[PDB]
């Protein structure tokens, strides 16, 4: 990473994303480990990380297509121009160069470090989380309007599955807080939903747990 | 965090706060094990070390509201005016800036760095801490009433189970004082029960221990 | 702590701590290693420490009326003077200020980094260490008059026992010199105890243990 | 490793390259894990960790004969100039030297560090990954043209099997290009290989899984 | 420790302590292993080392009786001078300065780190190891004399036993040498004896364990 | 060690050290890892390092009789010159100086510090390699004559044992040479000897595993 002086990804955190990925699979909590894991990081530290995984190589290979468009937009979004680089600046970095295919370790420490800086390695990393959560939403096995309570599951338990599926779901905050606002109470148990409904539409998710508690 | 320079959060500060979770669930002492390790954070390792919890979804929902109600009381009690940011300066930080939503992690270094300071971390902190302790509030089992001493259950264990269900309750220092002073002695056994009242009103927990250790 | 700037406690200070802790209890040697991974702390770093605890919470109500008789103590002994606090100076700490209860982070890095400078982190350590000291003579099973060396039990093992409850009593150097100067050769075994008669009332250890090594 | 000055590598880093070679035996994702042990290391230090490798002794002589190959048409291609070697400079670096052999760590930190600097660690490691890539290649059980789709195999563990056999082929981008392009979609089995055709030659990996999600 | 400004004891250099003690009980090894993990301490620091040993208590009252021994001859043999102290100096240690009785931690810093400087924490070190080779003394089971090579034990497991036990015993360099010069060959069995015997007096013990390898 | 001002050996590296020889015994790989291990080391440090181990007492004592016979090669090989120490150097270092016996902490780093600096550790560290070798030399089981392919077993593993068996064998570089150019081949089964003499005496190790690899 870079912290300003360039240090090598430490054993320590590449072994902490191997043992992520072999233990947790393609779970919504993988891509905040992989962001922390990699802060400040060059393309070079990223493509080690996602180098580390064995296995998994379909969700590697659709993250490598996502990676692909990401720069093709890059690289027509910032036409390169033709002529002779000063002594005192860098060249222009194709989307290639952004996730470290046709780039040097040298060249990417001289565009994070080097004034009026592009952070590649930052950009890399949002391509990067783009093909995870499209991964995530991938592997994710259930759809939240399918998460109904049970009629003897406590309140509590329903609300967690609620909410993981909810965080696995591909919708906006709007839709989310629809589905927040409308499924949440209309798929609880009847006795449970009745006494939601009977809270009101503007009771806190406290309010609602403390409510159902003892049911 | 910050320590002044900006470092990431280590895996091992990370991985630390994964295992507290999954292992003591929302005991009490989870939560100055976060405010250590969370220590000098920005809202954006906050936001890592709340993203790093799988599962516990309902609890962490939970938390969100309630930081979504102290961002609010920020907004309303520090209210935004406009105009140009001078040079100088930087922007008035939002209730989505406190909680790192809206703000980029160079404009958190900028509040807890730069002069006039606002330490946005310890503010976000706070509200996570209030959240946390309102979850810890829900989970817990027992309530203070109810912890009875047994027949022959040994005097040492009987407190240590108070002061646990103590430290659970949600109370002021004058009513968990008042539960102090009136529930230990009062909810012991006939035989301790006896003895304790014998010592006086003010008899420290040394001699009430020491009292009834044969007991 | 503060090693002179200031540093967060690490997770492994912490984490080991805590393991002391759970593994051993409250034997002796866990009041050494609390000095140890609580050097140079402040008393918030102290407090989080003692907060990690889970469970023995009698123990811990114990430590915190000492805390308390320590800081009433300071606060007759450090009567505080009204006025305002000059530019170059600080404000004067109370006992709740050494104890982290009533003072900020930035208020005790004060007082340990300004000139003429008050120790509070030491200060506030050695009340806590009193109170682990009442406690570990609390949880003590034995008492030194009780160690008595069995009829087929060797020497070594019989030091072991009388040294490790020893360690344990509450008593000032003088008397424990006398109880190694009377119980230890009063209550070995009839043959041991009279080799050790035989050697004399001034041999040393070491000349005790080799005269009743093949016994 | 070098970082500036000279570190010796971990007992941490060595410990995890053996633990690598132990475990993966010689998996594609050895050579990045190996590529990011030995960042910026010294030719001491690379062949320290090629060195701590028990067993495997058949690869290690084929990565030597391979190191041979390369230090060769080093030696061909940079013929040595003679003459005493200036104050102000240094010797002119032979295959051996590359390769640590024949050369000091204080000539290999002269070389890394004077200036108009020959990155000797960096080309041995080149040399290096040559081996370990042809290695991979020896011992990789299976070719591209052997990976078919089961009847009742789902499409993910046939991409998952296809791009592992596809990241351990001997083959330019243009070739794994037409490998993907071609044997994917006509070695499916033949329910999903309609899917497929149907799509078209133009769909993305994720189109093509989504497609043929439930069968 | 000191390395110049003063750390204080690292919990992993304590707790590889506390381990060493547990599995190695009393072994020679034991002596080395303290002499690194106490490198550069202070007399707090060995103080802390010795008081995070649970059990063994007799070994440690051995200690500390050899601790009093070296403190004395050193107060004897370094008599006091009264007279107020000067500005610029530093009061004069006692015997139970060196070992951390009467200190304060500034005062070892102060002695180690002000000029003129008297290393305390080396002559306390010296102490210890000296208590330390004692106990070790104290608990070897064997003597040197009772090591006899087997009718069917493989000469090499002879010369293993053989100089542990001699490790573990108490002489000079010379007395050693002659146990060397004379038990080793005299204690070997019929056939390995006559063996030795026909090299000669002057044969090293690779050409001594090579001849009777074989064998 | 020092990597510029002296460290302690950490007891991470001294435990590693320790690991490695209870597990690989004295396996080839043990040298490079203590090499690694001690990299930079004073006599102190590697003395250390050799102290540590427990058992393996007669390999030890090979080990010191190597490091005897190197310090006496350089004590006639060095004469020490009489006459006062000038105050701007040192004294001349004899073999029980390189080896720690006869000199001080302070006096290694003198030696490798000060400068016109003799490495003694470096220098004490290849004495000591040079007995590790002898001792790798004589426990080594097997001689390189004796490897011969196996009727049914794969050419892979003969390679694997033959150059195991060759890294341990005591021969130059020519003679290992000579035994690769002709053993390797001579000694494998009757079906792989007739490829492999099919092949042709110029062939590389890689065409050799691949023409052998389906036999
Ligand atoms: C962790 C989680 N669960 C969800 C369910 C549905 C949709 C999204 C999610 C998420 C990701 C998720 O929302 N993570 C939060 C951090 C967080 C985690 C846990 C509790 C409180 C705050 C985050 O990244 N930000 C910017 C945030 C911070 C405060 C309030 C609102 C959002
Ligand atoms: C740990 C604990 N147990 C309780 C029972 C009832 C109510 C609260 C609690 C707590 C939290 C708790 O009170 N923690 C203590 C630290 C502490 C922990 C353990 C022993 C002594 C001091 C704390 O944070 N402060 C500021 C404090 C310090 C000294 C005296 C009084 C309070
Ligand atoms: C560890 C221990 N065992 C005891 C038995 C009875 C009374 C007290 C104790 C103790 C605590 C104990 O005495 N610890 C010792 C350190 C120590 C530990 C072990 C061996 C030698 C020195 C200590 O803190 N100091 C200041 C000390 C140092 C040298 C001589 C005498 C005292
Ligand atoms: C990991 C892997 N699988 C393959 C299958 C066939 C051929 C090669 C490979 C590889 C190595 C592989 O291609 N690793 C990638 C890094 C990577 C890994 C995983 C997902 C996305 C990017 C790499 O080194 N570079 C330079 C790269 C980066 C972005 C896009 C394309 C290439
Ligand atoms: C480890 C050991 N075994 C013994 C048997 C009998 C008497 C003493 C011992 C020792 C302690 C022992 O002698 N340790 C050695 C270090 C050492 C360890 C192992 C092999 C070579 C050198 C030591 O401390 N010094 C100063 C030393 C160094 C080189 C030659 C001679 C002595
Ligand atoms: C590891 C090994 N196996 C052997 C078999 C027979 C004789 C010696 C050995 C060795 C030690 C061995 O040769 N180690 C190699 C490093 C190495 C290890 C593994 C593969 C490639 C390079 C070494 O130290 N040097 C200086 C070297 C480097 C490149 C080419 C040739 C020699
Ligand atoms: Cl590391
Ligand atoms: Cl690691
Ligand atoms: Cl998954
Ligand atoms: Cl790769
Ligand atoms: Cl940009
Ligand atoms: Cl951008
Ligand atoms: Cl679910
Ligand atoms: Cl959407
Ligand atoms: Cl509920
Ligand atoms: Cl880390
Ligand atoms: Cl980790
Ligand atoms: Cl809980
Ligand atoms: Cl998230
Ligand atoms: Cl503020
Ligand atoms: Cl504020
Ligand atoms: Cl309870
Ligand atoms: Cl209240
Ligand atoms: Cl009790
Ligand atoms: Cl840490
Ligand atoms: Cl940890
Ligand atoms: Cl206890
Ligand atoms: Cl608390
Ligand atoms: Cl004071
Ligand atoms: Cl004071
Ligand atoms: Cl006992
Ligand atoms: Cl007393
Ligand atoms: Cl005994
Ligand atoms: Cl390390
Ligand atoms: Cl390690
Ligand atoms: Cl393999
Ligand atoms: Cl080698
Ligand atoms: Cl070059
Ligand atoms: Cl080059
Ligand atoms: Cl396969
Ligand atoms: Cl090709
Ligand atoms: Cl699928
Ligand atoms: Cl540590
Ligand atoms: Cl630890
Ligand atoms: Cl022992
Ligand atoms: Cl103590
Ligand atoms: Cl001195
Ligand atoms: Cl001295
Ligand atoms: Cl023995
Ligand atoms: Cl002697
Ligand atoms: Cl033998
Ligand atoms: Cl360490
Ligand atoms: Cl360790
Ligand atoms: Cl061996
Ligand atoms: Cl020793
Ligand atoms: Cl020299
Ligand atoms: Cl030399
Ligand atoms: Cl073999
Ligand atoms: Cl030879
Ligand atoms: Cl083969």
């Amino acid at each position: 990473p870079i912290v300003m002086v360039h240090q090598a990804i430490s054993p320590r955190t590449l072994n902490a994303w191997v043992k992520v990925v072999e233990e947790k699979a393609f779970s919504p909590e993988v891509i905040p480990m992989f962001s922390a894991l990699s802060e400040g990081a060059t393309p070079q530290d990223l493509n080690t990380m996602l180098n580390s995984v064995g296995g998994h190589q379909a969700a590697m290979q659709m993250l490598k297509e996502t990676i692909n468009e990401e720069a093709a937009e890059w690289d027509r979004l910032h036409p390169v121009h033709a002529g002779p680089i000063a002594p005192g600046q860098m060249r222009e970095p194709r989307g290639s160069d952004i996730a470290g295919i046709t780039s040097t370790l040298q060249e990417q420490i001289g565009w994070m470090t080097h004034n009026a800086p592009i952070p590649v390695g930052e950009i890399y990393k949002r391509w990067i989380i783009l093909g995870l959560n499209k991964i995530v939403r991938m592997y994710s096995p259930t759809s939240i309007l399918d998460i109904r309570q049970g009629p003897k599951e406590p309140f509590r338990d329903y609300v967690d599955r609620f909410y993981k599926t909810l965080r696995a779901e591909q919708a906006s905050q709007e839709v989310k807080n629809w589905m927040t606002e409308t499924l949440l109470v209309q798929n609880a148990n009847p006795d449970c939903k009745t006494i939601l409904k009977a809270l009101g539409p503007g009771a806190t998710l406290e309010e609602m747990m403390t409510a159902c508690q003892g049911v």
